[PDB]
């Protein structure tokens, strides 16, 4: 085989779109490996542009095609430069913007980690004619940087690894195993935002309606408790604005549910207290002094939710 | 006619909207067929990727133009790549990405089975000049696989078919019957975000409503109810948020109108109960224990419209 | 002039967008002339794929460019074959998918006909250098189909007209009149969703208002009235999320208004017996039978309001 | 310089957008010199079509690059053909679909007069190499028409005028005013959809806040007044939806703000009433009677908002 | 190197979206050098339009391949022209429409400043073998202008700096610097729509919460409070709708949550002093005073909040 060697550089990666877990990275990829040696008009590496390579390529020059595998439509490709040496070195430099997607878990979804990842494999050629040797990723332009609301913490990882692919099994026997580079760059999610504009309102409410306990009449127990109770159901498609329809339940929405079963609890309970205060005073003096249980009941429950992620 | 054996392996399915019943696919073709014996470079299979291989054809070698019948949009078609082989046979392998639709039936929508359809045909070339001698799917990379909100179950079905074209008739007399292949990989959807998301906070709401019969007071039993009555009203454009504006109704709006009609009867039940409450006391030993009566109805209407579904 | 005969295949229509009245159409177009007698290797008709009808054309070929007029956008043109006959005639069929535009009213929403047009015309020649000798339109696929909300109904209705250009005139001084063909598809809206879905919740909403007036506590008979009041209210840019910004007022609009209207007649009447109501007792037996005359006034609006459709 | 005759034939002004200020014109352009004269096949006026256009160019044929210079994005060309003529004129004929952008004016939004501008102009050459000798643009499709909610009132006013160039300057010493061609077509919007669906209901909704002023409890002129406070406040960001986010007020949003003051004055005056109600019956005869005077204050201020307009 | 003089000339910046912090640039770049004399048609210099760039290149002339950087997607490029001079100087004229994106600080949100960036640099060649020697922005077209919401105050900054590239040290060994040039074009947000559309209602739902303090009754100084304060409350996404959702807090969404702590505190204070109401009157002379003392609060509150960005 022919000995790749490449260098992605991450210019940006922007759109980082939850909805269907895709992110546009924006950089250049540099190809190099070495042929035959070549004559060039003085002996400086000849640089031929865009368009250009198309000509030299129907000349005979073997240029491979790597493409993106986790891409989401085609990949825009920006400029593309073919850099060709006296000694025999081939480079190809091209500018790639694509929309890459990766599986993305949200069941932490304020506190959240992610990660990025470009998948990098010749279309044609598979390791017995195209060797990926190695691959240093330049993400020194997004190293420690908030995009939207993702950190970039650490290094991207840079992983060279082979995938047999079944498909080709039948037009080639024995050899369908590709060389891939995968790099993955990790992203820790910024709660900032869900904490001063999600977090803060429901907080507010669920207080409130602790609050309500501590009034006298019914007319203004129920009242406010089914407000604050219709609220909080509002609330329900919160998440899936930001996220998909996912399965399972992030923390916002378990806090959502939370305020529907803290509400409902509360609402239940008056209830009952005043059917069962029908046939006189009827004051049983536990009901009158769960206006402050209640509240200790639903921070336990917030500290047995939060204790799963502490451990 | 010319066999041409064809290989799809789908790398993956995203973006499967229901508003327009469209999906996008992204995989790679692989169609082999003979040819007369060439002559290549060495006596390996010459590779001639993209942009080469309209010069090959130029040059006179046959290579079918494959389409897409169910395809929203024309299909991005990545890089692609003709493998040549010097026993005669020739092989077109290309990166398709597509936006195909099929025809959806949401009559079940939580509980909801699908399928996705590839829909692959000559474009030129009837069965007479070209047949589909076979088909292998190679799906195993989403074969047991959660997408979005979809399980893919089972294997995908493939299916070598012949279509009878009528606006073909005059051009091609006796001869109009096109070889297809057919793709079938089945989805079940799944249903926990509805349930957690929707039928939950429905559930309570309805739960309440049941509730404020339990009440004594008629200033509280009928602004309840129909505050209670437009949150659930404003949920009717739920589901046309997620599926289209479709003439039936799934099982989510049959239970937003189960619940219209239960605030509704609770409402007219109040109302005609505090009218008839006018000239005196007024009290009767049945509508006072209809408290208790009306949800084991509620109950009752969703268990017979459950096992229409569990027979 | 030469004889153009023309045979669309409507593979399917999707994507009706009411918001820009406009609806993408795939399909076949095959468009069969007669030319010089040419020689074929063999004598079957040779199939020209695309990109090679560039090159029969810079030799010499005459290929009309038929255009799509009533398009929004530039049609995405899929495959495009060209077959040649050794008796001289020419067969150029090709994939278009377009964003079509025709003039909708929508006066009737719920019950509602429209019309899917397709014009067809030559860019360049003329009806002295091209004339559409006769079309067939195939739409057997969608003949008798709903496709979103929409019943084809009936067959396609193909005309060939002549169209005067007067941007033409003078640089074709006396010869500037195109042939068109124009193919209309005929559509019937399906109402049950809004029949399901807007209608029935409209409706319980207005016989709620309808209810209130057999309250006794002034306390609930305006607050209710308003609550719903406004929640008619906000049901003003109902089908403006559906239809556009219409001059007109559908029949969904208009139960709306006439929702506006019953909800503010029952209030200001309510407000007005409370004012009346001031110096006594003050009770008159018209107005406290007037519970059940208002129902019928609607009832008979609603029927006034229909009987326009009826005739 | 040569003299170029223009004729623009637009077929439709669709999507127009006023978020962005942008308008979809679709039309043909018929660009008309003369150069040298030529040989054709017989003496009929030769037609080139699309893709051929470029093997005149690259043979020696003048073609110039006419661009619009008020187009958002890159234009869709269509089909382009080029007629040549014995006695040596050319014409170059091309659909063109654009998004072009005007700098609308919306301190009158309902009832709003705009006008869609079509600004063409040579790419390369200025006014001594190329001069617009004349245009008449046949805008009798759309001539008296309401596309979306908006007439096109009058004719097409068509000018020629010569734009300096700074950037040109030091490339094109004395020589960078290019000739420009401008189509102003006047649109005049219609404000029926405004007048029956939000004039309407917000005129009910200050009504109704008059006819609070009609009760006699506190409980009631307070609450409702409160309700619709909110309810006029929640129509804050109406305009906003349908025009950008604009720094001058409309006449539909200084409605809203009116509203906002007269329930906020109504909610400030009965608050007032009722605090100096505080030490007895306190009550005097204009407060009573300021029930009739508050909509004449408002139709007062309506009127002197409407006579700016009515002079 | 070779000195390459650059001319930007921005005809128009629309289209600035604050949601992933893009602007939409048109505009012509002139970029000129000098080369070998040539000889021309006549001695005028050459002019070659699109699609012949290609043509002069193959042939062999030098063409720079100029990019922008802070680009998202690929830039739309309209016509180019090529002119070629006697005394051996060429000219690249383009026409360039592009997504910019810059790092937007969005701390102070309705009273903002930011900058609209173009960073343009050759693709291919470092500034050992082209560097950029001046450049000139003729922004005289949007020099003291508004678009949407934002004015253009004063000059375009230019500069020319020279980026140290490190993923291509291994290709090009002690020469990966590339010459840049970054335009610099400030713009201040027009605060008055947020003023007149945010601002103000909220304005009035505060001061009605102030005076909800002036009422006597229990019935309505909570149930008012708690309408307001969801009132406020559904306010939260109101900036994540402009902005993105950005981690520090705004001047708008700080505004709401003082709005948060206000009406919470009201609640608060007014639930307090009804549960110490209990055993009798009850009434002290420093709560019934403080419905005059929470504004203030709230407009110091407002004032220090404000004396941050005074300072
Ligand atoms: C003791 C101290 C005071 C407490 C009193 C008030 C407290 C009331 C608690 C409410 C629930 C608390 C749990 C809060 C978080 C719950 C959120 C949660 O855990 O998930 C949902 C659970 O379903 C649920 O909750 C449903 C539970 C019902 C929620 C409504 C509760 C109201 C109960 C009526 C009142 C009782 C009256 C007493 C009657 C005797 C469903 O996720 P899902 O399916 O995707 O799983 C799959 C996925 O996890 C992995 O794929
Ligand atoms: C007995 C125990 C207690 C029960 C008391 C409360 C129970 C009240 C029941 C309400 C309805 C229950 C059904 C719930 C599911 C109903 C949903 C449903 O089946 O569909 C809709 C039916 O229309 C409908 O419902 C319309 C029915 C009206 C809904 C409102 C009901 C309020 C009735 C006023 C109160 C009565 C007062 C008593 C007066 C004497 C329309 O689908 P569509 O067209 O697409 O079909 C075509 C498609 O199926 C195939 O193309
Ligand atoms: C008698 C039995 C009981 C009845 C009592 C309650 C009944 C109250 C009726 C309300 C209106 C009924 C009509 C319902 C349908 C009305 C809808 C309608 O026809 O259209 C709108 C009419 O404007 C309108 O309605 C505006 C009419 C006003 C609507 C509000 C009515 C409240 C009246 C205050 C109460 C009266 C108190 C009595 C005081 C003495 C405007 O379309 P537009 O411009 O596009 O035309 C152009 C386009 O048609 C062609 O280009
Ligand atoms: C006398 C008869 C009865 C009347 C009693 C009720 C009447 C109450 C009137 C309310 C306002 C009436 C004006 C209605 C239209 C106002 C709309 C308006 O003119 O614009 C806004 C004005 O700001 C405004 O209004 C702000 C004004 C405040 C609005 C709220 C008013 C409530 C006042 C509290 C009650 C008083 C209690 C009495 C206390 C002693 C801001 O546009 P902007 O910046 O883009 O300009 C730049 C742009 O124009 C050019 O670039
Ligand atoms: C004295 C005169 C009368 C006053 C009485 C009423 C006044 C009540 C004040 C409310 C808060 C006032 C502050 C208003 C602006 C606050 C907005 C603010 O500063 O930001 C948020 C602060 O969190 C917050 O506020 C949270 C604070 C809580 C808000 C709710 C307050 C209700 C308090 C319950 C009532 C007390 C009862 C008394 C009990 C004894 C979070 O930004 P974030 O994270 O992105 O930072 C990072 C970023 O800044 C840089 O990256």
């Amino acid at each position: 085989p022919v000995d790749v060697s490449v260098s992605i550089f991450i210019n940006k990666i922007y759109g980082v779109n939850t909805l269907e877990q895709t992110y546009k990275v924006d950089g250049y990829i540099v190809a190099q490996w070495t042929g035959k040696p070549r004559k060039t008009p003085g002996d400086k590496p000849l640089i031929v542009e865009n368009t250009q390579i198309e000509r030299w390529i129907n000349n005979g020059l073997w240029v491979p095609a790597l493409e993106f595998i986790n891409v989401v439509g085609s990949p825009d490709t920006g400029n593309k430069r073919l850099m060709l040496f006296p000694d025999g070195r081939v480079i190809y430099n091209a500018r790639f913007l694509g929309s890459f997607s990766n599986d993305m878990d949200f069941r932490l979804f304020p506190f959240d980690r992610q990660q990025f990842v470009l998948e990098l494999e010749p279309f044609s050629y598979n390791n017995q004619q195209l060797r990926f040797s190695d691959i240093q990723v330049y993400t020194e332009n997004i190293d420690n940087e908030e995009i939207d609301e993702w950190w970039i913490r650490g290094k991207a990882s840079t992983h060279i690894s082979d995938i047999r692919y079944d498909h080709l099994s039948s037009v080639q026997p024995n050899q369908n195993e590709f060389s891939r580079i995968t790099v993955r760059i990790d992203a820790v999610r910024n709660p900032s935002y869900y904490l001063w504009s999600f977090i803060l309102p429901l907080g507010l409410i669920i207080a409130a309606s602790w609050s309500v306990f501590w009034l006298e009449s019914f007319s203004e127990r129920l009242q406010t408790s089914f407000t604050l109770m219709l609220t909080v159901v509002a609330y329900a498609f919160y998440t899936s604005n930001i996220l998909g329809r996912l399965p399972y339940t992030t923390y916002i929405d378990q806090m959502i549910i939370a305020g529907y079963g803290s509400i409902f609890a509360a609402i239940l309970l008056i209830i009952f207290a005043h059917h069962r205060q029908a046939n006189g005073v009827e004051d049983d003096l536990l009901i009158q002094r769960s206006r402050l249980a209640f509240p200790l009941g639903f921070l336990a429950i917030g500290c047995v939710l939060v204790i799963r992620f502490f451990t």
